[PDB]
């Protein structure tokens, strides 16, 4: 059911701009989520009072008919691995359509995602220039408090 990175429908990261996130920690800025770089991450704030849900909004250079994104978890640490998510899209960054929710498989020990690479998330084709990705449950030294993402990969035309 899933496309892979080499699909003709995979959008280049240059077509993406992170325009908002609930919070950002350290130098793990929102833009790091869509820079095509597996080594950089967006990470939400992780002070004692910080908690879920958190979200990040990606703006595309124009509207696309989207039907998949891949979530790439942090490569060097499980901190912020997203295990339950929501996807919303819009044409105007104001009026959102709820596209889907879902879960990502966790490893046996329950400390990291089972798939440490690109985790595909499919959905019925929807025309969108903005996508809001919300982390509802996450893993970490403390679970369910902060989220991270190394990449979000978009598929559409
Ligand atoms: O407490 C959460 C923090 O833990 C650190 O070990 C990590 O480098 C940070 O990115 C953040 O995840
Ligand atoms: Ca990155």
């Amino acid at each position: 059911l899933y496309k892979k990175a080499g699909s003709e429908f995979a959008l280049d990261s240059s077509k993406l701009e992170a325009i908002y996130a609930t919070s950002e920690a350290d130098r793990d800025y929102k833009e790091n989520a869509v820079d095509g770089d597996e080594n950089t991450i967006w990470h939400s704030a992780y002070q004692a009072a910080d908690k879920l849900p958190v979200s990040i909004t990606i703006k595309l250079d124009k509207a696309y008919d989207l039907n998949q994104i891949d979530y790439l978890p942090r490569q060097n640490s499980r901190n912020g691995h997203v295990t339950e998510y929501k996807i919303e899209t819009s044409l105007d960054n104001e009026n959102w359509t709820e596209v889907r929710t879902g879960n990502l498989e966790v490893n046996e020990a329950g400390n990291a995602l089972a798939n440490r690479g690109y985790n595909p998330i499919r959905f019925n084709t929807i025309n969108a220039q903005y996508l809001r990705f919300t982390a509802l449950k996450t893993l970490g030294d403390t679970n369910n408090k902060y989220a991270s993402a190394a990449e979000l990969v978009f598929y559409g035309k």
